[PDB]
């Protein structure tokens, strides 16, 4: 039989090796050490695994809410988010979790501790704090719900006629949320698209996307050993086929978020602009396995409209910039305190505007605002 | 029976992968994918490596030693006459890439596989360091790594020798005994065990068995209750009454943590200096099909006590981190000798300059004053 | 001397923070630190006591 090479191995470890194991635990690292010797991102995905790659992909989980940070070395807690029941139990920012009930949590990292917190969406828990100010710790009883926290989120820059939007990862919500978003803006006159860091996530979600803004032509294709391969094709309508995009891109950028930066790129629908892509080219499909088990393999390579690949090398921008804050006048004001904060005198939400102050900060957003007002000239020019 | 698992998940792999594969490339994969995920010490030999590590006596090295910490190769020290040595490699650096390549997810021995060769041939390392605020890049030629290990000194104005066992090759118990007969008038021992990496049992226990006459020196266990390797003195050692004192620092492993633990749990030295590496392991090759071979952890080393090394290390009697000695300031003070009407009266040793540049080496003098004073009160 | 490291200055002392003595009763570390002298003299005992536990046998 064709096992036997493999059989001798695993006999001869088990009188052999230093520590009692049983065969069980041989045949669980030997599984988990097969996938991850395949390719790059191939991997095994335990219950423990493939239940948190279920939420991340539904794009919510049952928990508290607080975010913590490790800061300290300990659990302190940076920011709790708006409604979730550990803001309205009144944990805060700076908070250390000593214990949950009786486990030392000052002893360990996040791992257990994150679990212990992220139960399920109904039985309550105790959560046990020191804060830093008070001669006293603090003890909180928290009822559960979901986190329901979303991927893509719409603002407007304050002076001007242009929209940000900033896709973090691609879950099942990305498609309908982007197209809400500019529903809810019929006055604005171009994008800008931050798709910075992104990792990646559903192929679907990226093709999806893809075709807001394009009306012809292919947008992906697969090849593997077998030819059973594929091509995904715009069906024929797009909401927005006509207004400006400059898309923003860098070094962690990687697989689904380099396709639809490739499509675009390829098609000449948009501008690509801040520092070469992480360079990833491939397809995995995800099989479950026994039962809460399951595995993910790479399947497939893809390949942009033109019949270029990206596997090793990563898309380069129209416009390279690395990151900084912008220079400033030399003839400015003596620090005037804006002059006064000039009050004319006889608690808003102003994070739903992009500030002058913040895109000073940013030298690669300021680039891609300059850029859609070169578009806006062009177009001027060409309505005759 | 236990094959169920696997069998389903080799048929996936079969069927459904960007690539044509053969059922022996997915065997070879599942073996290596074993031992890389058992322990950080073992490996897997084909028949071309295992015949090339058969036939091989060595050539050419860089000089530096590694071993894992918390999931990530560490430097444990350079030997001194090295080219690593020379080039500022320390104790504690982690290896980030080995001549443009990365080390996540690498073995203890492809590493030393990669840095291995013959003399002239160049080699690049990038390093992260404590304190820095970005990766070190070191360029290095490799040579044939060649050192005296052993040396005896006198010190200036005292009776005690300082000797410096730099690794454990080959005749250290040799050169350590010439130099002793060399200095019959000696009243103490300074052993300077620190940056020292390791090196062969033989001499470790040969050089313990000098200074101690009866017991156990060290012994191996594994799960198996034959094999259980025990040594003890042969009752033979010149010096039983000799003064000694030990330093070590945390570059010191295995070999040099076996002298050091053996001295103290007989209450035969004093322990001086910061505390070791902590690597108490021995693996062994064993061969699998036809011409193939496995290296596995085999046992642990345990101590007289029956305390183990791995991975606690030995912890000093003395604790003292490096610097330079206090200094005399107050240098114009009153003395019996300045009042007006007083009554009248009636290049081949260790120097002064020397002891001054480190407090380490001071402190094992004054260990070996109080032994010779206390000698003198039970006389 | 001081080692490099000092587990990088942390505040928080490795103080539990859950919630009266006469610790004049004892010498303490930190007064130990900082005089070399008194150290060196604890340091010489320590050797002596390995020599009797050495010698009685």
């Amino acid at each position: 039989h064709m096992f036997s090479r493999f059989s001798n191995v695993v006999s001869e470890i088990e009188k052999k090796y230093v520590d009692k194991i049983s065969i069980s635990e041989i045949m669980t690292k030997a599984i988990e050490g097969l996938l991850s010797n395949l390719d790059a991102h191939s991997a095994y995905l335990n219950e423990k695994k493939f239940k948190e790659f279920q939420a991340q992909t539904e794009g919510e989980f049952g928990g508290l809410g607080i975010t913590v940070g490790m800061r300290d070395g300990v659990l302190t807690v940076i920011a709790p988010l708006e409604g979730t029941p550990a803001y309205k139990a009144g944990v805060k920012s700076g908070d250390n979790i000593l214990k949950i009930n009786n486990e030392s949590t000052l002893s360990m990292s996040i791992d257990d501790a994150i679990n212990l917190m992220r139960g399920k969406p109904k039985t309550p828990i105790q959560i046990t704090i020191v804060r830093k100010n008070e001669p006293k710790p603090l003890v909180f009883n928290i009822i559960r719900d979901i986190i329901k926290l979303p991927s893509v989120y719409v603002k407007k820059i304050k002076e001007t006629p242009y929209l940000y939007v900033r896709v973090s990862g691609f879950d099942k919500n990305v498609t309908k949320s982007v197209l809400e978003g500019l529903k809810a803006n019929p006055k604005a006159k171009g994008i800008v698209l931050d798709l910075r860091g992104n990792p990646g996530g559903l192929l679907n979600q990226a093709v999806g996307l893809s075709n807001l803004f394009i009306k012809e032509g292919v947008l992906v294709s697969q090849k593997g050993k077998n030819k059973e391969s594929l091509e995904y094709k715009a069906n024929g309508r797009a909401p927005y086929t006509n207004l400006p995009i400059a898309v923003l891109v860098n070094g962690g950028s990687a697989a689904a978020s380099e396709i639809v930066a490739g499509a675009l790129q390829d098609h000449k629908r948009a501008v690509i602009i801040g520092e070469k892509t992480f360079g990833a080219g491939s397809v995995a499909m995800l099989l479950p396995v026994n039962k809460d088990e399951a595995i993910k393999i790479t399947t497939a390579r893809y390949y942009l409209p033109s019949g270029r690949t990206i596997q090793a090398k990563g898309i380069t921008p129209d416009i390279v910039i690395y990151p900084g804050k912008v220079p400033e006048n030399e003839n400015k004001f003596s620090l005037k305190e804006a002059d006064l904060k000039h009050h004319l005198e006889q608690k808003n939400e102003e994070e739903k505007e992009v500030t002058p102050k913040m895109i000073n900060d940013d030298i690669q957003l300021k680039t891609a605002i300059d850029s859609l007002k070169t578009w806006s000239i062009v177009d001027e020019k060409m309505d005759e």
